[PDB]
């Protein structure tokens, strides 16, 4: 029957997931005579601590008067309103609350339905859908640059491969050569093919670093993606007199990891140290791994450059965060994504020589 | 009697208006009656499946799905239900128009007094699905970037490491040939000319190398800037060598469409870039002359000419058929133009290229001038 009707379909409003409340206008300051499950586990009030109250009991600090304004006005007039709205949890906590509210007419007399969304992860993913595009655009005139350094590097190699054959050539017509001066052409042109291949080596590895590539989590040596990593990102090291030490432990050596994104990982951190030790007297950087908890493995960088002042770290890996007159700021934060996805944590904390130490973990392979 | 809100008529009314106003999806099934029909459906279950109510109840839910429902979490439903378990699947089901959406499926047994229903909340989350795709492909899109970015920031010290290698080669066969003056044996000057081919890679080596500082930094400012001072510091870098190529340079320089609003840095790049390119472009050329002219433009610009007699930009840039846009190809060269396009954009100007009369390539940019008037002035 009628009853039995009523009870069927108040269990399953509890169901729904989006708030729901009734008010009821021709009572005092139009209260709340009905709640859903859904409401009270939206906003963390007891169903007693919303039951009579007017539903602008969800507002705080941050709500905008405006939108409330437009509110009232709509309900003077009897009219749907949509709003999007800042309310609070009873423990204080911020969420986005998408209201819609609608009169309804029941044997002649008016109620208001409202309907409340917790839309505070879906305005979280759009704000990092923009800001994904925006640090797209913000890396693109260094992108471009390292777009045209990977393609000068790849003119380089026909000159280079057309010296080889000038040498292979020479070393063949020196071969019938009784010169006693021979010998000594011979060795400076083994020297020659020596910085050759070296030259050679160096474009490889830029062009692989910016290659778009496979991206597979691999069992990898961190000894052999450290050296890697140090190729590239430690040019000029030694001539800025930095005391490099690679502190390894074999037995913590190998990791499941995409290494091509560990590599720009470390490539990031010793760029960033090299540039933090341009002022300073002492100038060394020490990397080591370590065994850590949850079959993990630990990785350190530390500096003695320039380090962090005190309201600098809790900022550190917020995309956009510079110190730098010329810095994108964005370097760090996609690294700790990296970490992340790789099942890690990334973190940075001040070392006893007033410098910065970087830590990351990986999970450990066998 | 009751009155509205007292009654029981009055409140099944308003909490069923209530349900059709929740957007959701909301179904109630019967189990004790056979295959478990739909006894209830709220709007927001015929706004997402574009069927009436009228086609809804009476039906087992089921008739949503179609061609891609995977059995295997349609079997995981049907199992649940048998246990009066809950139970939350993602399955694909279709609207009656056919378009397939994505139905995130909540289900919960409901005991009213000592009969089960089952209530199933239903939720459209396709656009949620396509947005984490995107957010998947853009964060995999900036990690890549972020490679060529950081390589981009190295690129002077990449010219560093890349030149130490080179000039070792060049002093190695410098040195040889040394060595090898005054060798009677025949075949010396066959290896003295290889060795001097070599130097001379050696050297083409260099200059390639040299481009990749083409445009490192430095913070930007615009100023009032005099083009002619600009194109002059510009030649000293970028022309030093045209003597010795016998490239000849005629400038028609006009005073008086000369000052404009610049950043010296940056457009000495794009000068010297494009200088640097036109030598390159008229080596083992004919005809060797390289013209520069600004003259003023329309929208308070003033535009530059940087032409030359070489052999074409078709290996580094596709103009369109009107020649007002160009697409660069994936050279260092090419590369380099976009860069340049980029920096003239930013200072509000564009960049073009054309070809000429010579078969050689024209390039031509525009800045804003620091005065308002000039081309309405001739
Ligand atoms: C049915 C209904 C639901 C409402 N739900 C909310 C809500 O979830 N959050 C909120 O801040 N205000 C909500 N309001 C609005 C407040 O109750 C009130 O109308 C608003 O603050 C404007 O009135 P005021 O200026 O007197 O505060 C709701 C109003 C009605 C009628
Ligand atoms: C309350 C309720 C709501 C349901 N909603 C859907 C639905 O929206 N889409 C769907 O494909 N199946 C839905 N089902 C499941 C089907 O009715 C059926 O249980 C499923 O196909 C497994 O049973 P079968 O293998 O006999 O077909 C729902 C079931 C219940 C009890
Ligand atoms: N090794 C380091 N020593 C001191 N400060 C650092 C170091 N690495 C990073 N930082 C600080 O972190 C900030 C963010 O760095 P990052 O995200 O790589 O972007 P950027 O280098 O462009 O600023 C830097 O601007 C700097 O303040």
């Amino acid at each position: 029957g009628i009853p039995g009707q009523l009870e069927v379909i108040k269990k399953a409003l509890d169901h729904v997931r989006v708030g729901v409340v009734i008010t009821d206008p021709a009572l005092e300051d139009n209260p709340i005579v009905y709640v859903n499950q859904g409401f009270v586990q939206m906003t963390g009030y007891e169903t007693e601590e919303i039951l009579g109250k007017n539903c602008r009991f969800l507002q705080g600090k941050h709500t905008d008067p405006a939108e409330v304004d437009n509110i009232r006005t709509a309900l003077q007039n009897k009219e749907p309103v949509t709003v999007q709205i800042q309310n609070y949890k009873k423990d204080g906590t911020m969420f986005w609350n998408e209201l819609n509210i609608d009169p309804m007419e029941i044997e002649d007399k008016t109620y208001f339905v409202g309907i409340q969304n917790d839309i505070t992860e879906h305005q979280q993913t759009q704000a990092r859908l923009q800001e994904l595009q925006s640090e797209l655009v913000h890396v693109s005139r260094l992108s471009a640059m390292g777009e045209m350094a990977s393609a000068l590097a790849h003119e380089l190699n026909q000159p280079l491969a057309a010296i080889s054959n000038y040498m292979k050539g020479s070393r063949r017509l020196l071969a019938g050569s009784s010169d006693p001066n021979t010998p000594k052409v011979e060795s400076a042109l083994d020297r020659a093919a020596e910085q050759a291949l070296r030259a050679g080596q160096i474009i490889r590895r830029l062009r692989d670093f910016v290659a778009r590539g496979e991206s597979e989590k691999r069992v990898e040596s961190l000894s052999k993606l450290i050296e890697e990593a140090g190729a590239l990102g430690l040019a000029g090291a030694r001539e800025q007199n930095v005391q490099l030490r690679f502190s390894l432990d074999p037995g913590a050596d190998l990791v499941l990891a995409d290494r091509v994104q560990i590599q720009q990982v470390l490539v990031n951190l010793f760029r960033n140290a090299l540039e933090a030790m341009a002022q300073s007297q002492r100038r060394e950087l020490v990397v080591t791994n370590t065994p850590a908890a949850d079959d993990m493995i630990e990785v350190e960088v530390s500096d003695t450059g320039s380090g962090f002042q005190d309201d600098v770290i809790p900022n550190l890996f917020q995309t956009f965060f510079t110190t730098k007159d010329t810095g994108m700021g964005v370097g760090l934060s996609i690294s700790r994504s990296i970490i992340e996805a790789h099942g890690g944590r990334m973190w940075a904390e001040s070392n006893a020589s007033g410098g910065a130490t970087f830590r990351f973990t990986l999970p450990a392979a066998d």
